[PDB]
């Protein structure tokens, strides 16, 4: 049977967080068809290892920076490598999904993702999206427990899904990124949260700023070079879970949020995640941002959406920063724990991008052919923007102020006019790496 929660219909003035023009006439009609199709027709995974199909996240970005149909359907275009067809669904396995051991039992399984959307659009038809989410998330059921760590995989992409799908209200998104949570392989970072938060909780590690858990991540040999370059994307599973969990753990435990702290702790992250981005530049080089760092500041807006949620318990918003947090210090580490320095943003000469405001920049990002990395980060900065209006730097704040736009400069110069695989360093910390980055 036809399901209501299946129809993606965006309507209304919504424009999403960060947005300023209006999206020109007709781009809401394109919006709407392309979202359907690529819901309908495709599948989350399109092949097994950096594989999570952008679609949905390259037009609802594009839509927010106020693009045109003609953009929407660049955007759509861009990402034909990211469009295979959607799986077979097995009835009878959506049937016993009910069951939470079962449930639970297929987990972590990719080719699982179209069982789990008819199972979660079934589920949302009957209850609602916000019901469903509190109960495969925030329950604190077996279920939900293991849901909460798939959420963070694969470099935040079910969050990121999740994310859209509550941000634009969207019942049938917001059944695609819990099917894509249940469905993520996993790089066993659920021990890791586990560990972290039970550390947490016990009542014997003293809380520090995030930017000093960087700093000890970075200073901590055994963290810093788990991870092997080659090692590719599985760097999380087989390198700093593989061979340092229990040590990240620990450092992780030392980033604790008091019941106050929400806003406080969403600035802190989002900062600590464009400093990343910005500080792990090289002397005479050109200016390069990780791909890793990037997700890490894509994902950020999410969580501000998440925290401004009525139906979501503090105590909830507050547990997902935290873990958002912890893991960012893993995919710190994941890129090789790269020496940061608050003076490349601060130095750093804007080039295509020079004398442009956001208005500006949105525009030029809407035309230039991507994936929807930058559409996605240049619209968290803009975000950040606002989140941290009124905040200056500081020992714990490392990158607010004009820095969030210099940021979004930053991506942009980098990126645009260059073949995708060219975009973004895939990994910082490692020196061979730059050996392929254009000098000054
Ligand atoms: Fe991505």
């Amino acid at each position: 049977t036809v399901l209501a929660t299946s129809r993606l219909h965006i309507e209304g003035d919504f424009r999403g967080y960060g947005s300023l023009d209006k999206s020109p006439p007709g781009a809401l009609e394109t919006l709407n068809r392309l979202m359907q199709n690529n819901h309908d027709e495709f599948d989350m995974f399109w092949r097994p290892d950096a594989g999570h199909n952008h679609t949905a996240f390259s037009l609802l970005s594009v839509y927010a920076l106020g693009g045109s149909s003609a953009d929407l359907e660049r955007a759509y275009r861009d990402d034909d490598p990211h469009q295979v067809p959607i799986g077979a669904v097995d009835h009878s396995v959506v049937a016993s999904l009910k069951d939470p051991r079962i449930f639970i039992h297929r987990m972590q399984r990719l080719d699982q993702y179209s069982n789990y959307l008819r199972f979660f659009e079934e589920r949302i038809e009957a209850r609602g999206w916000k019901a469903v989410v509190v109960e495969y998330l925030f329950s604190r059921s077996d279920a939900a427990e293991a849901m909460l760590g798939q959420l963070f995989e694969g470099a935040y992409h079910p969050l990121i899904q999740l994310g859209f799908g509550i941000e634009f209200e969207l019942p049938g998104l917001v059944a695609e990124g819990l099917a894509h949570c249940a469905a993520h392989d996993a790089a066993n970072i659920i021990p890791f949260f586990q560990k972290a938060e039970k550390l947490a909780k016990s009542g014997s590690v003293a809380p520090a700023p995030l930017v000093e858990l960087y700093k000890e991540v970075r200073d901590t040999e055994k963290i810093r070079l788990a991870a092997k370059m080659t090692q590719g994307p599985v760097r999380v599973r087989d390198g700093v879970m593989g061979e340092a969990q229990d040590d990240i753990a620990a450092v992780a435990a030392k980033f604790q949020v008091g019941p106050d702290g929400l806003k406080q702790a969403i600035i802190e992250t989002t900062s600590c995640a464009a400093y990343s981005c910005g500080g792990a530049q090289r002397p005479g080089k050109v200016a390069k941002v990780d791909f890793f760092f990037m997700h890490m500041v894509t994902s950020s807006i999410f969580l501000s959406i998440l925290a401004r949620q009525d139906w979501l318990e503090t105590e909830d918003k507050i547990r997902l920063v935290e873990w958002k947090g912890r893991l960012d210090l893993v995919w710190y580490a994941a890129s090789s724990a790269p020496a940061l320095d608050r003076k490349w943003l601060e130095q750093y000469q804007p080039t295509l991008s020079a004398g442009m405001d956001w208005r500006a920049l949105y525009r030029a990002v809407t035309v230039e052919p991507d994936d929807g990395h930058l559409a996605k980060i240049v619209r968290s900065l803009k975000w950040a923007e606002e989140e941290a209006k009124g905040v200056e730097t500081s020992e714990t704040i490392p990158v607010a102020g004009s820095g969030w736009f210099k940021l979004a400069q930053m991506a942009y110069d980098s990126t645009a006019h260059l073949p995708i695989p060219a975009k973004w360093i895939m990994g910082a910390g490692y020196d061979f790496l730059w050996t392929r980055v254009d000098s000054l």
